[PDB]
């Protein structure tokens, strides 16, 4: 019953491989509808052609600014930042999908993907998801970032959707 949706990653324009997500619905389903949503772009606006603006080895993948490219962007499909729907999942491991914020419910667009066990976010980011296919594509996008985040090569979501 929870939703799938996949990302296909390019860097520098070339395509890289296929990440596929498991939304946790059955727990947070306003935060794994607003990130299906985007994905498929049902709304007019969306994560297709967005980048990864934010890579640092060991820790994480952010992306989802599909608005300004650079962290400062972004919207969800509410006309508004919205509520931290709760904090039931954890930062266990690699794989985890959660969500950027900027303080206390101001969810948006923007999202990671952790590469490590993240437990000092627990209570701060909504975790909504996992990696259910292509952890290593993930993995070889974790090595065109850098110790403060700065991408060496451009690292793209090429197109997206949901699957099954």
């Amino acid at each position: 019953v929870n939703p799938t949706v996949f990302f296909d990653i390019a860097v520098d324009g070339e395509p890289l491989g296929r990440v596929s997500f498991e939304l946790f619905a059955d727990k947070v389903p306003k935060t794994a509808e607003n990130f299906r949503a985007l994905s498929t772009g049902e709304k007019g606006f969306g994560y297709k052609g967005s980048c990864f603006h934010r890579i640092i080895p060991g820790f994480m993948c952010q992306g989802g600014d599909f608005t300004r490219h650079n962290g400062t962007g972004g919207k969800s499909i509410y006309g508004e930042k919205f509520e931290d729907e709760n904090f039931i999942l954890k930062h266990t491991g690699p794989g985890i999908l959660s969500m950027a914020n900027a303080g206390p419910n101001t969810n948006g667009s923007q999202f990671f993907i952790c590469t490590a066990k993240t437990e000092w976010l627990d209570g701060k980011h909504v975790v909504f998801g996992k990696v259910k296919e292509g952890m290593n594509i993930v993995e070889a996008m974790e090595r065109f970032g850098s110790r403060n985040g700065k991408t060496s090569k451009k690292i793209t979501i090429a197109d997206c959707g949901q699957l099954e």
